[PDB]
């Protein structure tokens, strides 16, 4: 169902990154951030809410969304309650650039592209064709 | 064209906005940034690549994509080479956050959905059309 996202946080290099993950298409978003917090997880949805039609989202963490700034982002937006493949592209990308968070979106971009239609264009067809 | 995006920054609060458009939609996206700089714009250019079928960029300041650092984003990337609305909505919103990133997160958000097809469903459907 398109309105379905997972976010989960992992760890790489003593920091964080965040990884929304559109169920249906296997798109893909994701940042570095500073610290695993509530107020970077609200400020991620407020961002991803507003590209996409977000209707829930699901975590493998569910202490992740306790904090009152995520309830809030998720009141107001409307919302209701690969880490493995994206570190192996990390991995292979990583010696190109000197920041992890480069690195990070370089895997992103070739995940959403690599073809079985890619990712990014699944999510498009899947949007467009519930609309 | 389908793959065409202005990018451009403004200044608020004695901070920088950075705001794409995906020019046949009117689709936005936005983030506040410390500094404007090359670094930051090829970030930005990275990130949005990978969500999108990014093929050429437009600016109304050409020196923004004179940094050797923007050259190499768009290169890796495969690219080519509202301020006054969003500007609008931030203030309507303004009071309701503490931060200027958030009410601008806001901003993009309501943008996006307002109706006359909304933007954030213009985009998808051009780009799927597209695919
Ligand atoms: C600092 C901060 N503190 C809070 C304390 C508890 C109440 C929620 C918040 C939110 C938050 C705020 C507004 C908001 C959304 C989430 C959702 C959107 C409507 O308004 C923020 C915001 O900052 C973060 C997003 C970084 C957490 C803010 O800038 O105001
Ligand atoms: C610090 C930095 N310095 C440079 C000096 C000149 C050469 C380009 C860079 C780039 C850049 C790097 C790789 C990259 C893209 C842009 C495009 C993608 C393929 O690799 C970066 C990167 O950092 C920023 C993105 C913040 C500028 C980086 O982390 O390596
Ligand atoms: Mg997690
Ligand atoms: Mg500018």
């Amino acid at each position: 169902s398109p309105g379905i996202w997972q976010l989960d946080c992992t760890h790489l290099e003593g920091k964080v990154i965040l990884v929304a993950v559109h169920v249906a298409s296997g798109y893909i978003e994701a940042e570095v951030i500073p610290a695993e917090t509530g107020q970077e997880t609200a400020y991620f949805l407020l961002k991803l809410a507003g590209r996409w039609p977000v209707k829930t989202v699901h975590t493998d963490n569910g202490s992740n969304f306790t904090s009152t700034t995520v309830k809030a982002a998720c009141w107001w937006a409307g919302i209701k309650q690969m880490n493995k493949e994206l570190k192996k592209i990390i991995g292979q990308v990583r010696d190109q650039a000197e920041h992890l968070k480069t690195a990070v979106q370089m895997a992103v971009f070739i995940h959403n592209k690599k073809r079985k239609y890619s990712a990014g264009e699944r999510i498009v067809d899947i949007i467009a064709t519930d609309i």
